[PDB]
């Protein structure tokens, strides 16, 4: 449209405001009618359920912003949606909508996915403060109710707290996204669109788990065991740990995954191939011995995110008074050794600003390893579904090519293209 | 008006949104042209500056609520405003307005005062969730920007956090108030308008200071020394300390103030009349706390900012906390927490304690809006105990009880321990 | 001994100091050679393994205190010890002794049990400050190494932290106990010997779990779900929740257990009988009932089989404290450090909290006391008389006791499960 | 003596144990008779009060350790003591002794000073665990009562907590020191005696104030304003801030002091020089503007040790002032507990933080070193050799020392103010 052409030309705010908002737009989405299609199936191929096509543009609520999405990224919640697992997302959309008012727009026969993105503001509701058409933004997933009392103690704790594009519609894997003003932050000027896009969900989550006072809250000198360290979450967890003056010990399962974590500066590396009932107890003793060997003590904090076997082990190997922080699901390993387990996901608007400030300074860098065009977004989802990636897989949306969107080139030069892209061209 | 009549009659939501909003309303307020009137004056008599008259009704922003105010209260920020101290509130209003957009409405030649209240919702902006016309509400004063990151970590810490009716316009000492929806909580059903109205600010403030994890965070068994315990803050502080299993020790400056403090179940009472001089007075105070309570205080609760603040620092136990709004600091490893107000989360927690009757209102007097200036003066001259309420649109006392069975179970006497009490 | 008589007649400091220390003392104990006696045995009857007899008086270490034990209590760890489950305690004693030095003494062919007690100091080591013979004390179980850096941030967190009479020898189910000076607090004067001895382990455990900043850290207004509320841990938990202005909700499995919990001031009560993939559904019905009774989902779930249920029912951002896409916390805890035990002791001293004592046996009958706990026939706490010849002794503040009331102090007298 | 000869030549544990303890030792000390000597004197030259001479060797308490001191350092409390200001330390030594028992030894007509040190264990009390003659230690100043409940929640918070060599006798500025075993940590092997000795007091202090959960507790990204950045505290403050991913902003008052701070990796620097309580508000205004220009926002933590009022003003809403308007926290702190000291020691052991040593004096010239600190001529820390006859000794892991490099470990060598 004239609007996308104006955004891509980087036109003035008055030009953007003058260009008309189109009636529909191109979006990676699911269809309600397909919710049951994988009923019998062992391998729920994500490419079978995913559609790319025109969906209707919704009316903007007063506290919402319409964002022309330049790039987005694949997340695991995207893979789960497309699998319809473990409950199809249309159930979440109906729940959302039972609130009434503006929330009823979320209940549609279609669901636009995508929980991250970078882009350009094109419209704001009349209750939106500061943001204007033309502004470069990042969007993080915490879609919350600022009227709820719990939100004012912790953005993540509200009963209405939702993940954008997973439990809400109008997500990022599209030409346009609809978001609350409290999901928006200024784009780090020195990054490309795709670079900026891959961070908010994964880096924010890791930040909450590790740095923030609402998580493990590490300190310099802590030893941190990081499971699945070469993936999206582990890639930022390694970086926050080094930056904080901690000592990361990564667990990987392959030569290539080992190479990825070394690229992020994790030199203490354990290969899962030594080992991974009574065998869980034993394996834990093996693991604990290796951490002491490599780092000097048992870990102070264990970081885990599969929710599989690694969770039980985490509890075993954490030091007495240690903390396990987790995402995804012998009593004496808990109470006898006085340990703590912190269940965490996402991050509130304050934490995401803190995470952003760390990218704005270059203290932390994006974990982008691959870029797919929006026309190939289904295959990028499959690649994440089959664990063929290290770090993050970005998707160009409205951006017609890679390398666009840098508005502080001098800074980018100072920091270094390669420093900024440690995982470029790497896979699993 | 037909709107006020509809509200006062207990009409349906339909009836309320059918009744037109008036273009002016009656409000206790200050005039910009008067900000210099106490230049040179010793007694800055609030009755000289405070005006009661009609003021233009503003347009409602998307996230705002027009509240028909039933009852309000006098707070010390109200007194300070009327004194144009320490800076005229008009400087805060112009700073507010520099944000632009909807904030420009706050910069007027008039300032409608009032920082808490109870009332009935009459209009809501198109971005307001859940609230509807006819809903019984309380308003607390945390007027904050929900778009700011810091707000989602602690409502009080945003750059744009303001005290309603002090750093914003359209406060509660008026027939109507304009509030952000994140200032609203359901009214406790068993309370009258005036009872409900006296708490949010002072009780909220003490909650954050004493109970919340953002303040001193008392535990059962803590000894808490409470300066100026008979006033608005201390009345609620005594309640939170007892409710949580703590041991309150009150400081008062008269027999009638002692009576008020005893009325709230504080039985350990110290009179000021018992007293480099500061260092000596401090050791005297610490001796008395050990006599009465068994150890030095764990937390000291301070709020005049006068001599009590140096003393607090002295008498707090090693590793202790002074909450307020040289070797005694670092050698004894003490903590000072500066605080005021309360965020929307703390205010809800405070509301739930009033809702179950675990704590009760500290209302001691009630004035009609026609006499609100004299009520302000009573507070300025410290002739009150607890809280002074102001009836706004409520035409008499005792209205607004919508849970009479609960009220009767708690005891109307139990709900009003400070009834009829004064400081003189 | 002339020592036991002097203590009982309430003699002087000098008189206790003049009376010699016998070379053996009477003690409830296990034998290392018995460790295998229950092999292939389903009911591990503790009456079969518990011995009552003479054991020799060990040498006193510099930082230790010899306590003439007036009363003790039964705790879960005594039962487990007497079953030799899951590992015999003789393995623990041996691990202790490996330190060398003074720890060597713990490695014995016998094991004197007992983790709480009350009594009278009779000897102090040359490195012990303040305490002198004649002093009335309670003893709590935290036997810690004050040389470890960890101990100086949190007494429970040292690698050498051990439970007295479980992982150490010379426990409190005997006429005397040897403790480290940092296990000692003054006895609440208004209480009898048996009343004071029931609390330290269980009330300190609950204090850390609920009150302390090292646990879930309740505030007034919190809804706290308490599993197994009529037992020893649960009896103090209810009391701390109520005293801190919280709202307790108790789960019980019988009508007499509901009786014990209501005696302690818990008016919101849930029977375990009101009620794979069925864990989630059972979660939903438990959560519905808590909202029905208390008004909201619980802020804290106090757990000690039901761990997974506790995780389901806690609110978003809630806490599950346990002793054996959500935002929940789980805190594993046992014991209490010396600081938390002193804070606990002060709540008993003011009468804000009362002992959970329900029954009393002489030391002659402690194996039966141990069986009662083993078979879950108690509510609250079972006391054992050690050197005290009768109940009712050791009150040294009569006017406070009359004021608080013997009744109020004994809400669980004679009750059973 | 033959003991000191054995220590210096590297004799075995049993050889140390066998060489007798001398009756007197050489110590830097104050005399009680001199306590009025500066009446009406403005410049209380510490070189007039300080004596170096033989003093009697005390009896060793069961929980104590005798240390042959290889090196020590000057601290502000040493200066203050030698000035008898504001109160003669002899008044602390009497208050201490008032506890009785083993504390009586502290009340003497002399007072040996020195609050940190490194050296070699020579004797242990019968209650001391693990340590052996021959072991290389550092000593930190937290002299604490391990029996008091508070110690077990936080080592610094007990009523009996004292500064070694300042509120206790038998300090580090002598050939021997007497310490509690709870003051000892293993010596970082790659360091010299003198390098290891300068850190424990100041580095532990800054650790508590900034890294620990008992102080300001910085996170990566925090902007920290550091007043008087070039001194002993500020030198370690800068290091911890950088190592924790924080952004330090140093305030210095001369170009030489600016040189010291940049040698420690602080790139953001403000000169004091740049300019009623309305004047402190105005000075606050310009300060805050300078921090925003250099760092990007107002400071999250102000590290303060005249400037207190300014620190309160410049802190952000919700910010912290840590010290040794409407929503701010002020944390008073000094020292570090035994746990914080070990965490501090661990960052030295890895090379993450380096000693802040700027100069070395022999014990013979220690009064001169004290005058240097009294007159603020120093940057960082001044070390004193005690039993070590020369510099460069005491490294026992020279491979790590080579990896890290002598210059990296000594960024402030040869510098002054």
């Amino acid at each position: 449209s004239s609007l996308s052409r104006a955004v891509l030309d980087g036109a003035s705010a008055a030009e953007i405001e003058a260009a008309p908002v189109p009636d529909t737009y191109l979006a990676l989405h699911l269809r309600a009618e397909d919710a049951d299609m994988f009923k019998g199936v062992a391998d729920k191929d994500v490419r079978k359920s995913l559609r790319l096509g025109e969906v209707p543009m919704p009316e903007l609520a007063p506290d919402e912003v319409l964002v022309a999405v330049m790039a987005s990224s694949i997340n695991y919640n995207t893979v789960w949606s497309a699998m319809f697992e473990p409950i199809p997302t249309f159930h979440f959309l109906k729940q959302n909508a039972r609130q009434g008012g503006w929330a009823t727009r979320h209940d549609q026969p279609y669901h636009v996915l995508g929980s991250d993105c970078s882009g350009v503001v094109v419209r704001t509701g009349i209750g939106v403060r500061r943001w204007k058409p033309g502004d470069h933004v990042i969007v993080h997933p915490a879609h919350v109710d600022e009227q709820e009392p719990a939100t004012h103690g912790d953005g993540m704790l509200g009963t209405e707290q939702r993940a954008w594009g997973f439990e809400t519609n109008f997500g990022g894997l599209a030409e346009y996204g609809v978001v609350r003003a409290s999901q928006l932050l200024p784009k780090p000027a020195h990054l490309t669109w795709e670079e900026a896009a891959v961070s908010p969900l994964c880096a924010g989550t890791a930040y909450r788990m590790l740095v923030s006072d609402r998580g493990a809250q590490m300190k310099q000198g802590d030893i941190v065991l990081i499971w699945g360290a070469s993936g999206g979450l582990g890639s930022y967890a390694i970086q926050f740990v080094k930056n904080g003056g901690g000592i990361p010990v990564a667990v990987v399962s392959s030569a290539q995954k080992e190479a990825a974590v070394r690229a992020l500066g994790c030199d203490l590396v354990i290969n899962r191939a030594e080992l991974g009932p009574r065998r869980v107890v034993e394996t834990g003793r093996k693991l604990a011995k290796l951490v002491v060997e490599k780092a000097g003590r048992e870990p102070d904090i264990v970081f885990e995110h599969t929710g599989r076997v690694t969770f039980g082990l985490s509890v075993i190997v954490a030091r007495r008074g240690g903390t396990v922080v987790t995402c995804g699901s012998d009593n004496r390993y808990l109470w006898m050794k006085l340990k703590k387990i912190v269940g965490s996901h996402g991050a509130n608007h304050e934490e995401q600003q803190a995470t952003n400030r760390l990218f704005e300074s270059g203290a932390v860098v994006p974990a982008m390893s691959a870029v797919y065009p929006l026309a190939e977004a289904a295959e990028a989802c499959r690649v994440v579904q089959t664990s063929r990636q290290v770090g993050k897989v970005a998707v160009l949306c409205m951006a017609p090519e890679q390398g666009l969107g840098v508005t502080d080139p001098d800074l980018r030069a100072r920091l270094g293209e390669d420093r900024l892209n440690p995982l470029r061209g790497l896979t699993a």
